[PDB]
């Protein structure tokens, strides 16, 4: 078994100004049923996540050990938190989340069907029978109610079969036989060796006789640590006679809890430190801490089984909601209708390379600004992606390389195809085959390069709403150095650098040196030479050398290297903007 | 005192295929304390719903009636409910939260100083004092605990001293001495004539012992109904004994939860249709039928007292988290100093034309793009406005008007004066004084309307993913009307009505309106005429006059009331989806 020791561990929350959580805590956690009482704000959910390796170590002042040892780089994938805010994925349903973390958390050497039998057992061990196809909700959508939700994170957390495993209340939301069927389910699965440490309120008194271990936690320290059935005999030393309570734990918290001014103000030398230092004059204190003094990342399944399931089940949510999917393939169509329409039979003529010129503009113009709604890939799911990196279900690059492949394929690879097509049967561009392709591929690199930058700003990020707007003010700065409107070379060399940022300009002249190379648009002419008078722009090509764009095969495909160099780079810094996210 | 009374509740849940959620329910609810025990998932959390009219009525198949009378309109403005998952605002603090609705939900002839007189004491009594000026957290950033998060969304509700309080299991979260000192406050308060309808999870005998009426639910149908005294003797005559369990609580939900697969197969015709119809044929039954038999939106505060706490929440938000304001306003000096940087100096030459009417369309551009940003304004708080509207704190209008001036003065208004007087002092335009406010008015005109339009795509909406792409797609088809790159009048009649739906056709015209009548461009000239060709455009009308501008005085401001008549239409569809968003 896994002997979890903490000792001397202090906390502190800046609020700047420091407040003392959790003052000088000792103790040991031995295989069995560790159970941590105390009020309300005592610090149970605090004491829980030091020891559970979740809070940042800045504020931490002691040291937490494993087998007097210290913890391990693969703890999250031999350990698990059951946390006490239920994170859930509310668009799947219960056997789906528990076949998720089953996935990515069991080793593949055990068979699907073999984990499905596992799912079976835990569905049925907690109850869940009636609701495991049902969905749990979301916040807008009801679905399973509130303890089938709690029962869920417990089993997702359960199949798993970790060592060591910490409950934040695993019973508040259940009744008073549920509460007790599950603490008879860790009961069973204590005995097999496994350290399970949990904070509860209000046990009853058959779930009380369970507990191998007692932790009593009031303002942040500690008035008893030790064993539970020598905990009543503790506090009769200490001037308290037990049985007006025939429930001891019900006797444990009136306690410790009556300097509350909410006990003092309703049908009623400070108790806690008078409490406290009881304590640690006593011998459960001089137990412990000789005994202290003696005692004193490797994933479950690969990269690519994990990459294989978080975009399962983006896909899954891809194709359970597909409202800006729908939306998106429609106005796609209906504008490129409309670009259609408007350009519809492009001539050779005096004016028809403003129409060309101006039709490439609103097509490369489109597929940027479509790019803004790739901000909402890691904002909308990341209190769901820090609950479950920090419990080992994958690396930050399966998440990340599954959640783009979400993003990469229904909403900018797809949209860039049906884009294409539908101007070209329409408009009348360059009639080749391997120009229609040229330029399919410049409307989705330009596609791609802004929706990197999409994530590259809103990579860890709450809120979508400094994200959107540095995406579209950046894009209308990316839209002056184009070059269409205002022309590039009569810029002064001190701001003409910034026109290779501009994702635009890159799109803007592969298209322009797709379709025009090779056109010719003064034939119509008399035996005078063309008559219009700025005087003549006949030949695609010097079209091309006025804009300063290269005439060479490399001058198209200058354009596509640059885009792709800001994939790379914006899909680098995204990646490292959720690497280093501080998930405490 | 309110006697409240469901007779023959039914529900229904269409997952479609639909669900009984709540078979044949009957009972009545007297004022004192009635509390409904049960399994997870008996249906507690839907039998309180349908008493307190937040359920959907196509599936709901009773009627429930206040004193014999179905209930009034301004039933939400005087009753209230401590829903299970506790929203509660997590920028605000423990005592501003308080603060928030004891302003919006007690009457204003109670002074302000009052109204936090009793703040304090509803804090004194709940024991939130240690954390009633610390920061209720979001999910991000952790602040109050779970337990004292319950205690605030309870203190909410109880500061406003409702005839009918329904809670939502008061006491999961909170430990088992402070569980009691919550019931004891309610049963003081219960004593004063009110009735208060709650479920609860695990109560001790302590607790127990202060109901009044007792509500057994067990998968949608009723165990029992009626007084908790006689509610142990009830089950001696259906075979059950009582004392292998001291608390009668938890020897109630061992009987009715026997059949659940969890207690079966840990430590251990059908259970539920055997006990329900025990209860149908009892006297407690006979009693409640021949009784029930016998007995068959004007807001506390006015308009104007919730729009002043509406919007000042609500910059209370943008002071507390100005990100999304400072970077609007630093990344709108650093464009307008670029743009100011490249059309520097404009001079009034044959090329001075396409500078001024190309500089004049990046100021537009960016003021509608700019605002794709106000499409989370109603998004991001969407479930703390649906919790709150139903809670009766104000009004659709006042909520809507309110958290429009957070994002009409912070994020429109001031962003469009410095863009305004930055552009001004470094490009040279119009030198008047009329013409820069003209210049400023219209786009703040073009930021309004695009904001609008960003609120009524939006509205009543769960993510912003399809409403950002609805947002700049429109903008880009909106673009290609704008009358720049591609002449209106040389648009075909079938096609050419679509400019007049564009923000920037509106705003891009005003502006050359407003810019170029009154300039001369052609001077420098020889004795010759001028010697460039196209031939030459010397003055600003002939410009306007082939841009299709109307050079009257009304040819400006026909296109500002094109825009005020598209910042009424889209703030009146804006308004009224969230009006008839369904919020059940
Ligand atoms: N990061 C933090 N910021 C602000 N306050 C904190 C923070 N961490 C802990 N606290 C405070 O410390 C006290 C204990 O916190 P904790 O969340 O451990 O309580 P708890 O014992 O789990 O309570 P409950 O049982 O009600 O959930 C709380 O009163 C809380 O307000
Ligand atoms: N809108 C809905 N969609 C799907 N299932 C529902 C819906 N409403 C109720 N249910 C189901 O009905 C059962 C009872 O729902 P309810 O939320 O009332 O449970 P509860 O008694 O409050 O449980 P708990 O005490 O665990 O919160 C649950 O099993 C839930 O799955
Ligand atoms: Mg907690
Ligand atoms: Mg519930």
């Amino acid at each position: 078994g896994a002997v979890l020791s903490f000792h001397n561990i202090c906390y502190r929350v800046k609020l700047p100004v420091e407040k003392e959580i959790l003052s000088n805590i000792n103790g040991i956690m031995k295989p069995g049923l560790n159970a941590i009482l105390g009020p309300t704000g005592g610090g149970k959910s605090s004491l829980l996540d030091v020891l559970a390796a979740r809070k940042d170590p800045s504020g931490l002042s002691g040291d937490v050990l494993i087998n007097g040892a210290p913890r391990p780089a693969n703890f999250k994938c031999n350990s698990g938190y059951v946390v006490q805010d239920d994170v859930v994925m509310g668009t799947l349903t219960v056997r789906e989340n528990l076949q998720f973390s089953a996935a990515l958390r069991l080793a593949t050497t055990m068979t699907n069907h073999e984990k499905n039998e596992r799912i079976n057992r835990v569905i049925q061990e907690l109850g869940l029978d009636k609701v495991a196809d049902s969905k749990v909700g979301t916040q807008f959508i009801r679905g399973v109610s509130g303890g089938e939700r709690k029962r869920t994170s417990i089993g997702m957390e359960l199949i798993t079969d970790p060592s060591i495993l910490f409950l934040d209340q695993p019973t508040t939301g259940l009744d008073s036989s549920t509460a007790n069927a599950v603490l008879l389910l860790l009961k069973r699965m204590s005995k097999q060796g496994r350290t399970i440490i949990f904070s509860i309120h209000q046990p009853r008194y058959s779930i009380f006789k369970l507990f191998d271990s007692l932790t009593l936690l009031a303002s942040g320290r500690l008035m008893f640590h030790g064993p539970a059935q020598e905990a009543l005999g503790y506090f009769e030393s200490a001037g308290y006679h037990c049985e007006a309570y025939n429930n001891p734990a019900d006797f444990f918290l009136d306690i410790i809890n009556g300097d509350s001014t909410a006990v003092a103000l309703n049908r009623e030398k400070p108790l806690i430190e008078k409490l406290a230092e009881i304590y640690v004059n006593s011998s459960f204190y001089k137990e412990t801490k000789a005994e202290l003094h003696q005692l004193s990342i490797s994933y479950t399944t690969s990269f690519c089984h994990q990459l294989r399931w978080v975009s399962k089940r983006s896909f899954k949510n891809l194709l359970g909601n597909p409202q800006a999917s729908i939306a998106q393939i429609i106005v796609t169509v209906v504008l490129g209708l409309v670009i259609g329409a408007i350009y519809f039979g492009l001539k050779n003529d005096s004016t028809g390379i403003q129409n060309r010129a101006g039709v490439l503009f609103f097509l490369t113009t489109n597929q940027c600004f479509s790019s803004v709604s790739a901000v909402e890939l890691f904002v909308v799911e990341k209190k769901l992606f820090i609950h479950e990196y920090i419990s080992g279900y994958y690396r930050v690059s399966s998440y990340f390389l599954g959640k783009l492949l979400s993003d990469l394929l229904p909403m900018r690879m797809l949209p860039s195809i049906i884009f294409t097509c539908i101007v070209y049967f329409m408009l009348g561009l360059k009639p080749k085959a391997d120009a229609f392709f040229v330029m399919m591929f410049t409307l989705m690199m330009v596609a791609y390069s802004a929706s990197s930058m999409a994530l590259a700003i809103a990579a860890g990020q709450s809120v979508v709403s400094v994200a959107t707007l540095l995406m579209t003010i950046c894009f209308v700065f990316m839209m002056i150095f184009s070059g269409l409107l205002v022309n590039l070379t009569t810029i002064a060399s001190w701001l003409s650098w910034l026109q290779y940022f501009s994702i635009p300009r890159y799109g803007f002249t592969a298209l322009q040196h797709n379709e025009f190379l090779g056109q010719n648009f003064c034939p119509g002419l008399n035996a005078t030479g063309n008559n219009p008078c700025n005087y003549a722009t006949c030949t695609g090509e010097e079209y091309l050398v006025k804009q300063g764009i290269d005439l060479s095969p490399w001058g198209l495909w200058k354009n596509h290297v640059a885009l792709a160099c800001m994939i790379v780079i914006f899909l680098t810094i995204a990646y490292l903007k959720l690497l280093f996210l501080k998930k405490y």
